[PDB]
């Protein structure tokens, strides 16, 4: 309507509304991005042995991304769990979403807002992630020494169209691990980024 | 090569993505709201300045409250600079840095786009702040000495798109006003001391 007047009286006077059917206010906008992470490990089942089927078909890889971001460690730093895609891979199986069922079963791993990822490590093709940003969620579910933590994982065949559900175990003591080593190297994550680090 | 572990040992890859987009859908959405109605902007001495007067305004914001309809724990504190219909084509705020409390903060967002304002008679919206983050909410925390608030200085970046040249004004923004909003924000809110981390840990 009519151009606004602030007001100066410096009381509190609230306002609420609904932004209905629009984008994020989010600039799509080029970034340099650094990321620590780990190489793809074998597909295990519940017996912690490989499933013939995903034999070098596609692995398994935790990441933080990102470590810095333009060239200064980054309040959005993040922790997620990666399915990672072969040469052979690739055009046979799409990582559908990933299930704790030990501890953490509760958690919504599949993320609305995490784009399909190329997998940065070499011979691998495509990177299916998942996980809770600036979250320090997924590191609790895994902590409950350390034995395989199990987890259904769907997968999608491309080549019969059929989605089907595997019986998988993660390894638990890595995770830990990885989260020590990445603050030994970036101490200022224990502070900027949440208690991911804490 | 193309060949999984399969040895459970540690083995860590590192590396830098260069000038690329960030791997993020970004689909439609509803989103909830609340901030203060924007406030007349001020001086190092606590004054309206005259050249803003019915100009811009600044106000307090968390966004988003709700996402497609289910409390969200994205939910942050942003300060806006919101134009008025009359101060729309002249005034575009780039930056704001705190001199009081928390003058290390980088405020202006590389994520955050400029936003249309939601308040009647205001046109532009231009946000700072850090998502998820306690951190602005520390800052003027640290304004409060001796039983008493003392207002955040800061100074504010506003480019004059008809002249063409930008330049720095010391300004004060209320930290009283920061608390009592977040207690209003949390009284209507409760959930919001539970999923929105450690924003409201303090209330």
């Amino acid at each position: 309507s009519n151009t606004g007047k602030p007001i100066s009286d410096e009381k509190l006077h609230l306002i609420s509304g609904k932004i209905s059917n629009k984008k994020l206010p989010i600039i799509n906008s080029n970034h340099d991005v650094t990321w620590i992470k780990t190489k793809a490990m074998t597909i295990l089942g519940e017996d912690g042995k490989e499933i013939p089927e995903f034999k070098n078909k596609f692995g398994y890889s935790y990441i933080i991304s990102p470590v810095k971001m333009d060239g200064k460690y980054s309040y959005y730093a993040s922790l997620l769990i990666l399915f990672e895609t072969t040469k052979n891979g690739d055009d046979e199986y799409e990582i559908e979403d990933v299930k704790f069922v030990t501890a953490g079963s509760t958690l919504e791993l599949k993320n609305s807002l995490l784009a399909v990822e190329n997998s940065q490590e070499e011979g691998y093709v495509t990177a299916y992630p998942f996980g809770i940003l600036m979250s320090d969620e997924i590191k609790n579910a895994f902590k409950l020494h350390w034995n395989y933590m199990l987890a259904d994982l769907t997968v999608k065949n491309k080549l019969t169209q059929e989605t089907k559900i595997y019986k998988i175990s993660l390894n638990s003591k890595l995770i830990i691990e990885f989260l020590k080593e990445v603050l030994k190297e970036n101490s200022i994550l224990k502070d900027i980024a949440g208690d991911l680090f804490e």
